[PDB]
């Protein structure tokens, strides 16, 4: 089993200008807690961990 990794304003939420830890990889969640916009894609449609 696994759980959250962390939580804060934004201290360790960045390190590389581009790659696997940039505004692009971070914004992935920016629209996950609000989901204001959509582009024919969802976290459930892609993967299906079934709450693991």
């Amino acid at each position: 089993y696994r759980q959250s990794m962390n939580n804060f304003q934004g201290l360790r939420s960045f390190g590389c200008r581009f790659g696997t830890c940039t505004v692009q990889k971070l914004a992935h969640q920016i629209y996950q807690f609000t989901d204001k916009d959509k582009d024919n894609v969802a976290p459930r449609s892609k993967i299906s961990p079934q709450g693991y």
